[PDB]
């Protein structure tokens, strides 16, 4: 069973020294915390919290960051490796990788103004990457609310409450231009954007991605509070303000009877959504861990020891 105190004698100091290193990487990189929080909901949706998204490419088998969800997408992997390093020489073979990546997505998910909890740890590192396995359950902008519900049971998240609060990681963060394009100009080919957009935020948005524009071009996932962790995500949904299809189909799927509700919950209470993310969260980090035994502390993160 994971526990909050899993390094309160081994390693005490873990939380401080992965905080300090995101601090100080903040200052030149305001993304980084968003980027960090993405990780580990990847590494999670992968055969579980394992770190096996941070392992790089062997001859025996491939990288998930070359999965169609991680791949010119996910980032700060050298940020990881920083307080790997830095937890390693303050606690040898000690942390695991996989418990080091949740730890950084809540100290991240703190300093932008979230909330502040103990996750529970004992996780241990993965020996393989799944690359195969990321492309089939990493979900996608354009999935339909019955998909996006389908990509989470999938994983072992059944509640719409785990569906609705862990997207509100989208309260701050980038996107690029190329996954709300259909939005834009030809939603599901009818050469007409998404009647679901707000048209104000219609006109915005074209600015900022214009037909046959740079469609790697990044645009805040929040209007409202861009780097803020708060519960303005869903004030947006609210107002069909949010930015990719995912986002706005909790609010106004035809599907979205179970989902209407809860967004509307936490854009009323930032308790209520502070709550029902962490619990959320703690769901999402006890998906099929390694623990005891069970698969190694990993030394460097992008290997498996030898
Ligand atoms: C519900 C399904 C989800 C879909 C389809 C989805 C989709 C996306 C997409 C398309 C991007 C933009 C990537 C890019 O432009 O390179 C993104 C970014 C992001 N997502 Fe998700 N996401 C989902 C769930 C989540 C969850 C569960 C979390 C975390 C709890 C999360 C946190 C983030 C963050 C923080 C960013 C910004 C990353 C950065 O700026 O580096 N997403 N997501
Ligand atoms: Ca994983
Ligand atoms: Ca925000
Ligand atoms: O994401």
């Amino acid at each position: 069973q994971l526990t909050p105190t899993f390094y309160d004698n081994s390693c005490p100091n873990v939380s401080n020294i992965v905080r300090d290193t995101i601090v100080n990487e903040l200052r030149s990189d305001p993304r980084i915390a968003a980027s960090i929080l993405r990780l580990h909901f990847h590494d999670c949706f992968v055969n579980g919290c394992d770190a096996s998204i941070l392992l790089d490419n062997t001859t025996s088998f491939r990288t998930e960051k070359d999965a169609f969800g991680n791949a010119n997408s996910a980032r700060g992997f050298p940020v990881i490796d920083r307080m790997k390093a830095a937890v390693e020489s303050a606690c040898p073979r000690t942390v695991s990788c996989a418990d080091l990546l949740t730890i950084a997505a809540q100290q991240s998910v703190t300093l932008a103004g979230g909330p502040s909890w103990r996750v529970p740890l004992g996780r241990r590192d993965s020996l393989q990457a799944f690359l195969d396995l990321a492309n089939a359950n990493l979900p996608a902008p354009f999935f339909t609310l019955p998909q996006l519900k389908d990509s989470f049971r999938n994983v072992g998240l059944n509640r719409s409450s785990d569906l609705v609060a862990l997207s509100g990681g989208h309260t701050f963060g980038k996107n690029q231009c190329r996954f709300i394009m259909d939005r834009l100009y030809n939603f599901s080919n009818t050469g007409l954007p998404d009647p679901t957009l707000n048209t104000t935020y219609l006109q915005t948005l074209r600015g900022l991605c214009p037909l046959n524009g740079n469609l790697s071009a990044l645009v805040d996932f929040d209007l409202r509070t861009p780097t803020i962790f708060d519960n303005k995500y869903y004030v947006n949904l609210e107002e069909q303000k949010g930015l990719i299809q995912s986002d706005q189909e909790l609010f106004s799927s035809p599907n979205a009877t179970d989902t209407i509700p809860l967004v509307r919950s936490f854009a009323n209470s930032t308790q209520t959504f502070f709550n029902a993310f962490v619990e959320a969260m703690d769901r999402m980090g006890n998906i099929t861990p390694l623990t005891g035994t069970q698969g190694q502390i990993r030394l460097n993160c992008r290997v498996v020891n030898s």
